[PDB]
């Protein structure tokens, strides 16, 4: 069962948000943000999958959700470049993390829910 | 399949806000307000079968949830009274509601996504 | 200085909401709402000048934002009829309220701010 | 007047978040972040005077909240590192814009005002 979830929704139309490109990084020793797992979102708004209980250590990871081409995509011609939300990842036993997003196209939520 | 579902977050936790009341109110042609339905939030904070595809007709329905009880059960006494969304049911086939809720012991917001 | 302020914005738009409909009610001792004031807010988003110190005691408010007819005369029919605002007001001194809304189509959310 | 400012409410505490750091950045040509402005929010949670009409030009800004120090001193160990906005400033004629941001230890929200 994956340890990091991200489920995205749609304030102006009131649904899933459908096809949003994800990018998740994880910052190194050098202190530069790495490419660590990515993907799209489904029909019911959620991005499953993005990795492992192995893969998936302590650290500082950031969630970049690309909303302002799923803006484009709909019809909408946004102002936010992107909704981005940095976490650190602590070990206790095991912890499972999602990361929950509403957008519009001025604003946007993001929410770290954690569940065993 | 329910036709309607609640889930409410914690973000203060940061966690499904667990065992929270939830009461669903439907507007009589005598406009006041009727119990419907209600429940409490699983430790998924999610409440399913509050109602069915036959009792669940186009109207107006306002859907309380009791936060001040819940955030007095965590050790927290807030501010606000409850949680409260006010909507339109409307019939286009079928159509599933959730209302999605974000506690704070100050602020809420809700969402009402519109599924298929 | 009005202790009760309330200001709306527009997550659609990325503005204030101007000329949104304002309705505070107030719980009597026979457990009904009666109206308390109402404004509209202005360019800002703002609506000052609801109460006065003298009239604004301890009690249970309701604060009921038109958010229906603000979107139609934008062009948008939403889905939510009316966000509104349950909380109580306490004595300790002298504390001023403000409520500040952000709304959606298809979301909300609100805050209670208290500055003194 | 300054064409950007920058405020952050408290959704625990349901106040203004006073002295909260904030640090302006801007894309250059070369595609790195450089420092553009910072400050700290005022007793109304408002950063104001961050830079000049002459100085805000077109461009990709972030608006970075350091959300897990504010937190600290008040005595919440958070999990969010930072609340963060990434907008793109155009030209029209003039545009202000005010970055409003509600703040949870789990949670953030964000919105771009546009004023004139």
């Amino acid at each position: 069962k994956c340890p990091l979830m991200v489920k995205v929704l749609d304030a102006v139309r009131g649904s899933p948000a459908i096809n949003v490109a994800v990018h998740v990084f994880r910052k190194a020793a050098d202190d530069t943000w790495e490419p660590f797992a990515s993907g799209k979102t489904s029909e019911s708004g959620e991005l499953h999958g993005l990795t492992t209980e192995e893969e998936f250590v302590e650290g500082i990871y950031k969630v970049e959700i690309d909303t302002k081409s799923y803006w484009k995509a709909l019809g909408i011609s946004p102002f936010h470049e992107h909704a981005e939300v940095v976490f650190t990842a602590n070990d206790s036993g095991p912890r499972r993390y999602t990361i929950a997003a509403l957008l519009s196209p001025y604003s946007y939520s993001t929410t770290l829910v954690v569940t065993n």
